[PDB]
């Protein structure tokens, strides 16, 4: 799977909100482009003169994420974040020249990402009461990953002493994206656990935080809520469910070639962090069948 790389695998089965610190600093921003940010402004002007209803939005930028020594007390993860925008994404990661910008960043800064917007995504491994994960089908008419399978998620918009409010917005945003697209009541969802961070090498290395969320509704009840919104209540074109039993071997299935990179990252981290038991009971052959 060359189109996804793991940047972070969380310990303890995943981290709760209270164990994460954020540092939001202009030191974590994209570097100005070598020949100037006028190249971004030109791409944006061309796009608005074809689609004048488009609008810019702020985004968080991922610089890096440092895990504490395993088994330690106190905060377990430090997220170093800057600020970026949808406009800067279109002019860098989404540009035909994105690979040239990665090479220039290695040369100038020793950092393949230094010239890339790198907006932070969120995604969820969303489990039902009857032990299935939730999958969504993308429209065949959108620009990114048309017709592919995704999981619930999105790219959160901004608004440890500004830090804790940023971590709160990240955790809040993955629940809001589940309520907006799957049409589930907020009170049927668990507090999220962070499983890790995955990079999309098809989008010049932009990263997504991948979370585990449990729902108190069955697969049948989740399906009814999604469909009862009607076609205008969701961007996806369909919902479907895979038993958690079967997610273990998903990379060996024909479904794997249909998954978009950020959804592949969610399922790899689910299998490594929530699956893959370490104890004698769940690791016994009848409960963890060999192969
Ligand atoms: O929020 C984002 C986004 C992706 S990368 N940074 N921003 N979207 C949603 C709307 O359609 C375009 C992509």
């Amino acid at each position: 799977d060359p189109e996804v790389t793991l940047l972070l695998q969380c310990p303890g089965g995943g981290l709760p909100q209270e164990q994460i610190q954020a540092e939001l600093s202009p030191a974590h921003d994209r570097r100005p482009l070598p020949g100037g940010d006028e190249a971004i402004t030109a791409i944006w002007e061309t796009r608005l003169k074809a689609q004048p209803w488009l609008f810019d939005a702020p985004k968080f930028r991922l610089h890096s994420a440092t895990l504490a020594p395993i088994g330690s007390r106190g905060p377990q993860l430090l997220l170093r974040l800057g600020l970026t925008s949808y406009r800067d994404f279109l002019g860098t990661n989404w540009s035909s020249s994105a690979a040239w910008l990665r090479q220039q960043g290695a040369t100038d800064w020793g950092d393949t990402q230094a010239y890339l917007a790198d907006p932070l995504g969120v995604g969820a491994a969303l489990a039902t009461a009857d032990d299935f994960l939730v999958f969504l089908r993308r429209s065949r008419q959108v620009a990114e990953a048309p017709g592919l399978v995704d999981v619930p998620g999105g790219h959160p918009e901004p608004q440890d002493l500004a830090g804790q409010l940023v971590v709160h917005e990240l955790f809040s945003s993955v629940l809001q994206e589940i309520c907006d697209e799957v049409n589930l009541p907020l009170l049927t969802l668990s507090q999220p656990l962070l499983l890790g961070i995955a990079r999309n090498e098809t989008s010049a290395g932009r990263a997504s935080a991948e979370f585990y969320v449990q729902c108190s509704l069955t697969s049948e009840q989740v399906r009814k809520h999604y469909l009862s919104g009607g076609p205008e209540a969701h961007e996806s074109t369909g919902i479907f469910f895979v038993e958690t039993q079967n997610v273990r071997r998903l990379p060996e299935t024909e479904m794997w070639a249909e998954l978009c990179p950020s959804a592949k990252g969610a399922i790899i981290l689910y299998n490594r962090v929530q699956g893959s038991p370490t104890g004698a009971a769940l690791g016994s052959p009848a409960l963890l069948p060999p192969l």
